[PDB]
């Protein structure tokens, strides 16, 4: 097939300072940092994540798969650094994973929030299946908030979640960009139910026969029949049956238009999330500074 013909980029240890940690646990940490490469006059704010050759070849095979992307809602790889333990460098997504950001901000997340996060999700989505590339763990902790208006897929490194895992993948192991479909729809309810926890409660054994006997998750309170519709499309044993990512992406945007008809929000229209028109939007020098996506451009 196509030669892979992207770039990997080694990053100088000199050229990026890491500022604070965002979040460790089980596999290391990640720091919030700043990239300033030669000469060029430019602060790239970034995400570092920094000795056994197993780990170091788990994390190689995750900057291989990370580099060769490039969509605007995917989350790409800015480079490595080979010091003692490798070290990756991604761009910032500064209010963290989609999960949380719900879960923490419920009471301003609006209809139009909702439905275009659907979209962008399904864009990123129909981008990976174009490269041919099957995610295998698409949920809300693995959508990255840039902005509260765009939002970027990460976590397909991997390329087990039984309770996202679509039927073929828990009895047969059975991948597909349709059994990504069901892990979407998923991922589609947890935003619609503010973070909550699928079949919570129930334990992960028991899910094959809950499938097999016909029960699905719950349709939230504040979808209407043709949003939840969509979420059910997502959930049929036949992967045929289930929509495409394409035309997930025209189903939302139709909705996205009319956001009100489709989801019943209380309080929605008098609702707000932090927007570049707010007073300080974007700790030291803040001049210079460009976001990954206007700098250099593959
Ligand atoms: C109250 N909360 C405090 C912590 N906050 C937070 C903000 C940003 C990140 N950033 C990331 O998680 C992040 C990534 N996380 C996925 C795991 C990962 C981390 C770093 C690399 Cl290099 C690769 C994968 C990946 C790329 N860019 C990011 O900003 C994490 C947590 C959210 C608000």
């Amino acid at each position: 097939e196509a030669p892979n013909q992207a770039l990997l980029r080694i990053l100088k240890e000199t050229e990026f300072k890491k500022i604070k940690v965002l979040g460790s646990g089980a596999f290391g940490t990640v720091y919030k940092g700043l990239w300033i490469p030669e000469g060029e006059k430019v602060k790239i704010p970034v995400a570092i994540k920094e000795t056994s050759p197993k780990a170091n070849k788990e994390i190689l095979d995750e900057a291989y798969v990370m580099a060769s992307v490039d969509n605007p809602h995917v989350c790409r790889l800015l480079g490595i650094c080979l010091t003692s333990t490798v070290q990756l460098i991604m761009q910032l997504m500064p209010f963290g994973c989609l999960l949380d950001y719900v879960r923490e901000h419920k009471d301003n997340i609006g209809s139009q929030y909702l439905l275009n996060w659907c979209v962008q999700i399904a864009k990123g989505m129909n981008y990976l299946e174009d490269r041919r590339l099957v995610h295998r763990d698409l949920a809300a902790r693995n959508v990255l908030v840039k902005t509260p208006q765009h939002v970027k897929i990460t976590d397909f490194g991997r390329a087990v979640p039984i309770k996202w895992m679509a039927l073929e993948s828990i009895l047969h192991r059975i991948y597909t960009h349709q059994s990504d479909v069901w892990s979407y729809g998923v991922t589609v309810w947890e935003l619609m139910t503010f973070g909550s926890k699928p079949y919570d409660g129930i334990p992960a054994s028991e899910i094959s026969s809950i499938l097999e006997k016909g029960e699905r998750l719950p349709q939230p309170p504040i979808c209407t029949i043709d949003v939840y519709m969509i979420m059910v499309k997502c959930w049929m044993i036949d992967a045929d049956s289930r929509p495409k990512f394409r035309e997930l992406i025209i189903e939302f945007s139709k909705m996205a238009r009319d956001p009100q008809r489709y989801l019943v929000i209380q309080g929605d229209e008098r609702m707000h999330l932090p927007s570049p028109t707010d007073s300080n939007f974007y700790e030291e020098d803040m001049d210079d500074v460009v976001d990954a996506d206007e700098y250099l451009i593959p």
